[PDB]
RNA sequence: GAAGAGUUCUCUUUUCUUUUUAACAAACCAUUGAACUACCCUGAAAUCGGUUUAUCCGGAGCUAGGGUAUGGUGUUUGGAA
């Protein structure tokens, strides 16, 4: 299966936050299990998000597709630069 | 409104003139006129919203709420009656 389907599954039944500021909050709290980073993300931000994840022992997936594709992949009609998944629910993302 | 003047068969509570306030200094300031202009904080937006005369803006963080800065040929005064 593709990550888009897993992302579509985990948003039907699951927990998530969208965007940079909310992602940092879940990484700080320790409830972020997996963060998805858009392919065209700012290069400095990617280093910061990767560092936050390593400190909180969360997985990072730099998956191909821009913030436009990531926004579409979550079913939203706006660009998404980074996702944080606190709960897969019924999906097999983790 | 006031002071003076012009006209006045008749009419005209009339017509005309004067009724000013500098550099500089201080405190405020989007109030009273011009800002959500830029930035920050909270928060996280699809039933998408905000918004200009001019359609641009937002998960790279909208709307909203509260702040910070920019400051006079503005205000209140000193100067200055």
């Amino acid at each position: 299966d593709t990550i888009n389907a897993k992302l579509a599954l985990t948003m039907k039944s699951g927990k998530y936050v969208l965007g940079y500021k909310s992602t940092l909050k879940t990484l700080r709290s320790g409830k972020a299990k997996l963060i998805l980073i858009a392919g065209n993300c700012p290069p400095l931000r990617k280093s910061e998000l990767e560092y936050y994840a390593m400190l909180s022992k969360a997985n990072v997936h730099h998956y191909a597709g821009t913030n436009i594709d990531l926004g579409t992949a979550c079913g939203k009609l706006f660009r998404v630069g980074v996702l944080a998944i606190t709960d897969a629910g019924d999906s097999d993302i983790l």
